[PDB]
């Protein structure tokens, strides 16, 4: 599977039927149909820089892993009693400025989407478990609009020339991904998916009201990634967002 017009989202459901399920992500938030919720605590995030593990180029993507063997980085609060451990964050960017968001409010599509992914550590004990489990995921969605450069992005971005290649991965260490969520953590949640294969219905939607700002030069960056191997001739990675799907009956709930 990919972004391509040949492996691409539109396709997805020929082998993965779950891509059409009642569970899908990401979704278009309309303000006027959410539900405030009055038993939604605040979103709690307590995360150690000495997590931070590894970056990888997975080709229709980069991945920065956390060391998730213990509790020292965790998410709680929000809608839910469990702890959520800390794993990894990744972006998601279009192939221009206007798209690039897979989540949209109110159908406005912001230019890229940061997403860190934690597993329910008091209830499984691997990712591996909870990944698939109607409860598994928590993970938190920022939109990002283009404007002022983002200095927090700055270590992240500047690690990209290492792995600029399919499979090629280096250490990076000593980072605490709460210095990119907004000053504000008030939030959207609804029960979803991943917005890639295997598209497994196991997430529970944590979206920030509040974006963080990204440059069209930092987007370029991301743009500038290759999807192909060493050697090969260099396909850069345009877009990896997926479009909104429906709610089926879902309800967004509204933290304020
Ligand atoms: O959240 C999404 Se989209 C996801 C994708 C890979 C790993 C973890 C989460
Ligand atoms: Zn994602």
């Amino acid at each position: 599977w990919g972004y391509d017009d040949k492996n691409g989202p539109e396709q997805w459901s020929k082998l993965y039927p779950i891509a059409n399920g009642n569970n899908q992500s990401p979704v278009d938030i309309k303000t006027s149909e959410t539900k405030h919720d009055t038993s939604l605590k605040p979103i709690s995030v307590s995360y150690n820089p000495a997590t931070a593990k590894e970056i990888i180029n997975v080709g229709h993507s980069f991945h920065v892993n956390f060391e998730d063997n213990d509790n020292r980085s965790v998410l709680k609060g929000g809608p839910f009693s469990d702890s959520y451990r800390l794993f990894q964050f990744h972006f998601h960017w279009g192939s221009t400025n206007e798209h690039g968001s897979e989540h949209t409010v109110d159908g406005v599509k912001y230019s890229a989407e940061l997403h860190v992914a934690h597993w329910n550590s008091a209830k499984y004990s691997s990712l591996a478990e909870a990944a698939s489990k109607a409860d598994g995921l928590a993970v938190i969605g920022v939109l990002m609009k283009v404007g002022e450069a983002n200095p927090k992005l700055q270590k992240v971005l500047d690690a990209l020339q290492a792995i600029k290649t399919k499979g090629k991965r280096a250490p990076f260490t000593n980072f605490d991904p709460s210095t990119l969520l907004p000053s504000s953590l008030d939030f959207w949640t609804y029960p979803g998916s991943l917005t890639h294969p295997p598209l497994y219905e196991s997430v529970t939607w944590i979206i920030c009201k509040e974006s963080i700002s990204v440059s069209s030069e930092q987007l370029a960056q991301f743009r500038s990634l290759l999807s192909n191997v060493e050697g090969d001739n260099a396909v850069p990675m345009q877009h990896n967002n997926r479009p909104t799907q429906p709610l089926k009956g879902r309800t967004v709930r509204a933290s304020f």
